[PDB]
């Protein structure tokens, strides 16, 4: 199995029809799954992996996920649901042109370090995604003297960390997943290059959005084409479709040249529908879109 | 009685540690704390006239999906629901506010039901001696200033965060059919670029142009001359949402009851001054004997 640490959260995709004491009309809003953990677990879901989703959600409003989870096939053994508690909320607003601003509200979320990694069954990998801080270190931490190997992907979370502690995240880390400018900040922050940054994985992934990905390894970098997209729709959870994919190859031994073309066609897959999680493409249809795209099977 | 034509909305306000000013854009930010409140300006204009002891009429809609907990308020407060017009399948309108070190605030603003604000009619309103017509569905606010003008009540025009909405030839008719405008100073830069009218020029198409100055309190231009109101020192300050709505309130309070324009201005300040040592719009409770006092201690003389 694939333990998916990260948040869970509802997204509140807010529109507004354009592009000091200043309002902003919204005369839409639609509200969706979402949480990193979430996305991720439901790309390696389409997948026909299994994903252990592994957060915290609050007592207050939980339900509507857990019974999704339960509809999907998601395993519900290591997602905590906090009495007292409201779930995380993302209030994503977005104009004409597909950019977004976020006022993310972690709620439960804040108390991700309830949960223990380290205590998870047949976990043969794992991802830490963008969490509440104490429990990012923490999954790394004990993921790490688990022996579980992990992607680290610690996006929007980045700022929550000092250049000691996302150092030591990295050494870490078996593989690393971010876009370029979390790449950027990453080398900021740790005052490490890109070279070294790399040099302490099995792979460093940095994702180009629509122009595909570039995957560097110890003797070689990859470079993934893009995927065009049959409609551009809603940039949300695109990230982590490709991450879902990714561990997908990763954990059924697939190449990088695979693995990276698989989660640049999943990454194109959800760009074409509102919300992290509304694309539903079957495997089938997954496997057949690959071969168009790429020329073969994976 | 006074008609207070404008959004009735909850509001979810939120703060961010920095300056918005030094801050395919793909941006995220921690808002660790929400307080959830009542608000829109109507609700917070009549809050606020009514605690200074007038009568205040309400007219504006909510949505039947979540308008209980703002009905019930209203019931409790003695708020008259005559003109709060409940839709049905509809959401009521939220604000998501955030406020910044500097305390300039960014909002997102759901109308829900306010888009439909224009079902009520301001004309058919009984007994309105005066009213004020702030942000609201456009269409709503245009409907209210032609409906008031048209009954002979006077009123504010209040256009606020509804002036985006408006061009040059809506807004210079509105000014023209208003017996007063009241607007922030950013605001009235606002006004004077998009009808090509100075603040003087405005000013002689009303009774009075009134200009908030945020901690500086404000300034009222009108026929002979102009007043500079202080602003009042605050005990704390909490939060500025809903300051200029409590100003409305004292100002119309003075209005209604003839106070001269100094006066009214400084009840009007004082009104703000109280609002911004309170979370949300609608939590400062002051007693009419307490702000009579308050305005002896600081102005010097009772109203
Ligand atoms: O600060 C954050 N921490 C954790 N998750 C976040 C934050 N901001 C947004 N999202 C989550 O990111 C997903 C897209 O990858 C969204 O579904 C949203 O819920
Ligand atoms: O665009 C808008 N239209 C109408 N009302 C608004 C808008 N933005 C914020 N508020 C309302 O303004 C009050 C403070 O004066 C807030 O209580 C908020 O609900
Ligand atoms: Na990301
Ligand atoms: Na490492
Ligand atoms: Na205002
Ligand atoms: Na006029
Ligand atoms: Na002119």
């Amino acid at each position: 199995a694939t333990l998916i640490c990260g948040s869970i959260a509802y997204d509140n995709i807010m529109t507004f029809e354009g592009r000091i004491n200043l309002s902003f009309l919204v005369p839409t809003m639609r509200r969706e799954f979402g949480g990193c953990a979430g996305n991720i677990a439901y790309a390696l879901n389409l997948l026909g992996g299994d994903a252990r989703m592994m957060g915290t959600l609050g007592a207050v409003d939980a339900q509507p996920y857990l019974d999704r989870m339960d509809a999907l096939g998601l395993s519900r053994e290591y997602v905590r649901v906090l009495p007292d508690t409201y779930s995380a909320q993302a209030m994503i607003t977005t104009d004409l042109d597909n950019n977004q601003i976020t006022a993310f509200h972690p709620g439960a979320m804040m108390q991700s370090h309830v949960n223990h990694a380290g205590e998870a069954k047949d976990i043969k990998l794992a991802i830490v995604g963008p969490d509440g801080f104490q429990g990012m270190v923490q999954h790394t931490e004990e993921l790490a003297q688990a022996g579980v190997p992990f992607i680290f992907d610690p996006g929007q979370g980045l700022p929550l960390f000092d250049g000691a502690t996302l150092r030591r995240s990295i050494e870490l880390a078996t593989y690393i997943a971010v876009n370029d400018y979390e790449a950027k900040l990453v080398c900021d922050k740790t005052g490490w290059s890109e070279d070294e940054i790399a040099s302490r994985v099995q792979a460093l992934i940095i994702t180009r959005g629509e122009h595909g990905a570039t995957i560097r390894h110890r003797d070689g970098t990859e470079q993934i084409p893009a995927v065009r997209a049959e409609r551009v729709i809603d940039p949300t959870g695109c990230g982590d479709a490709f991450r879902g994919g990714l561990l997908y190859g990763i954990e059924h031994g697939f190449d990088w040249a695979t693995a990276g073309r698989l989660a640049s066609l999943m990454g194109a897959l959800k760009i074409a529908h509102q919300g992290p999680q509304t694309y539903a493409p079957t495997r089938a249809e997954i496997d057949a879109r690959f071969e168009t795209a790429f020329g073969y099977r994976p």
